């Protein structure tokens, strides 16, 4: 903990606010989602009221305010802002609300971080293509657009577009989000390409129309599992978790960060195998060297959101078999010595890696981690040592990161200020610093010791 460092905790929309229909929003695409029922949502839990956070906002403030964070991460509802997706039609309402959250944050001397989507189309959009249509491009930038305007007077840090990453791969390549269809192989770099222009484009409006006036920052933020080869001086596995790695996180930050395309494994690989099936194009769309221009450089800050490490072994697509993204010839598992928690083994030592990797990659960039954190099941909670302890280490390693390998650090926020709505895993996983209640209709906030302890931290 260097310089004025900021210590924040993350919110996002769909996961805490409620009023899914309140005050004239529109649906969004959970909305859609977990009504449809089946079991795509642990016991068919919606978000329906999640934390009441767009009733219960000051609650939210206090927490704030007894944790003593520097900074605020939240999202903006598009479906709340714009109920049909486009400036056309403009809510009020939502927009009172995301002022209030502001200016009381403001007013409290904390620093607002503004993620302008967090995996929550308005419906409309996705009836028209979702993140499939390059239509989209032109929808995000006009609502990218819009928040600037009507926030930017006083937002001065904003992530556009939260984990592209894990959204393309979740809603369009695994059909576990919505929209829900599998795709696997195709869907993927299909969103993940329309996600980086929108993204690009959003930026460069930033930089063209608003930056001088307000004087902010500008990226969208980035899922990084850090790998590690299986088998160590074991070869093949050294170059394939280093593939891996490209694969999930340097497919959107190459292009943003640096030279404005994809990187080069990944076009070989993926165009080798698309001729595999027969299909008549690779299925990593090509951006035109016009687009590459537009795409590099755009972006203010590295910003990762970290949470786990994987063992990663070589695997020869052998008889090729559909994209999974994997058929990259990869495998993924956990060194058996780990701890869990569903998907997120406890291995702190891999953000600092993880760190110096992308100082490494990345010219030195600033950098912020807008997520980290670590759930429980249900019961387990308040006198949370257990899970604490794991957050400490976490910024031990950080602290190594900043002294002995200079990383360019500046925010870390912790994965959550509240027990939320977590997707599909509903409210069967805990990530909050502060218990939530979801059983009376009020929706009582009582610190874990995490958060008495991470009070003291800010220091
Ligand atoms: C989640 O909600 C779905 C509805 O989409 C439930 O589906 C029902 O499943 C039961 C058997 O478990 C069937 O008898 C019903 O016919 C199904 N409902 C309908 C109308 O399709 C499902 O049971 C729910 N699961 C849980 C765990 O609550």
């Amino acid at each position: 903990f260097p310089a004025g460092f900021g210590w924040a905790a993350a919110t996002a929309a769909y996961q805490v606010e409620g009023g899914w229909d309140a005050d004239g929003k529109g649906p969004c695409v959970w909305d859609t989602f977990t009504h449809q029922g089946g079991e795509r949502v642990f016991k068919n839990q919606t978000g329906d009221v999640a934390c009441g956070s767009y009733t219960l906002w000051e609650e939210d403030l206090k927490c704030i305010k007894q944790l003593g964070l520097t900074h605020y991460r939240f999202s903006l509802s598009w479906s709340r802002l714009l109920p049909d997706g486009t400036t056309g039609f403009i809510n009020q309402k939502g927009i009172d609300y995301y002022n209030k959250i502001i200016d009381d944050l403001l007013k409290n001397g904390v620093t607002p971080i503004v993620t302008l989507y967090h995996f929550d189309l308005p419906q409309t959009l996705e009836d028209q293509g979702g993140w499939l249509s390059e239509a989209i491009i032109e929808s995000f930038d006009k609502y990218a657009q819009f928040c600037f305007s009507t926030f930017g007077d006083r937002v001065k840090q904003w992530i556009t577009i939260n984990e592209a990453n894990v959204l393309s791969v979740m809603s369009y390549d695994l059909g576990m989000f919505p929209p829900g269809i599998p795709h696997f192989g195709t869907g993927g770099y299909q969103a993940a390409h329309n996600l980086i222009k929108a993204h690009a484009r959003s930026w460069h409006s930033y930089d063209s129309l608003f930056r001088k006036k307000q004087k902010g920052m500008v990226s969208l933020s980035l899922f990084a599992v850090w790998l590690e080869p299986a088998d160590p001086n074991s070869v093949s596995d050294q170059e394939a978790a280093k593939r891996a790695i490209t694969f999930h996180l340097d497919l959107f930050a190459k292009p943003i960060f640096i030279d404005g395309d994809y990187p080069e494994v990944v076009k070989s690989q993926i165009a080798s195998m698309s001729q595999k099936q027969g299909y008549p194009s690779s299925r990593l769309p090509e951006f035109t060297e016009e687009e590459k221009k537009m795409i590099k450089g755009t972006a203010d800050f590295f910003a990762v959101q970290y949470y786990t490490t994987r063992l990663i072994k070589y695997q020869e697509n052998k008889k090729g078999e559909l994209g999974i993204l994997q058929d990259a010839e990869i495998e993924f598992f956990p060194d058996p010595s780990w701890i869990n928690v569903d998907w997120i083994y406890v291995v702190p030592w891999g953000v600092c890696k993880l760190l110096k990797y992308i100082k490494d990659t990345y010219n030195n960039p600033v950098i912020y981690i807008t997520e980290n954190g670590f759930p429980q099941s249900d019961p387990a909670p308040l006198d949370d040592t257990q899970r604490w302890e794991y957050f400490r280490q976490t910024f031990q390693e950080l602290f190594k990161a900043i002294q002995l390998d200079k990383v360019n650090l500046q925010v870390y926020c912790a994965w959550s200020l509240l027990d939320n709505f977590e997707w599909n895993q509903g409210y069967s996983s805990r990530f909050g610093l502060f218990h939530v209640d979801f059983e009376d209709p009020a929706r009582p906030r009582v610190p874990y010791t995490s958060a008495k302890e991470y009070a003291k931290i800010i220091r």
